[PDB]
């Protein structure tokens, strides 16, 4: 599913992401834009052989099992394909474990490079929330 900016904002909000760990809604929406262009089906393989899955591009090295990443830890306890669904619930639950982990949203490279320190509030402007 390719979400619309506001539709995703509203879903993430409903899923408890606004201000989750002190990160405002606009951060989460900004990160999804840059990570997957709002497409839940986005996948991208890495040089280490791991693969990033879904709207938030969650890595198979630590967070989910894809059966082909030797040494994967499966911290969110889910198959990576679950992260590609139109229903963003599993991506959000897994992201909440990730962001709690220590480096916060810095775990997301696009967030750090493209979102961090920008007027992220722009991402939820005009939305009915």
């Amino acid at each position: 599913k390719v979400f619309g900016r506001c539709e995703l904002a509203a879903a993430m909000k409903r899923h408890g992401l606004d201000n989750y760990r002190g990160y405002s809604l606009g951060n989460w929406v900004c990160a999804a834009k840059f990570e997957s262009n709002f497409n839940t089906q986005a996948t991208n393989r890495n040089t280490d052989g791991s693969t990033d899955y879904g709207i938030l591009q969650i890595n198979s090295r630590w967070w989910c099992n894809d059966g082909r990443t030797p040494g994967s830890r499966n911290l969110c306890n889910i198959p990576c394909s679950a992260l590609l669904s139109s229903d963003i619930t599993a991506s959000v639950n897994c992201a909440k474990k990730i962001v709690s982990d220590g480096n916060g949203m810095n775990a997301w490279v696009a967030w750090r490079n493209r979102c961090k320190g920008t007027d992220v509030q722009a991402w939820i402007r005009g939305c009915r929330l």
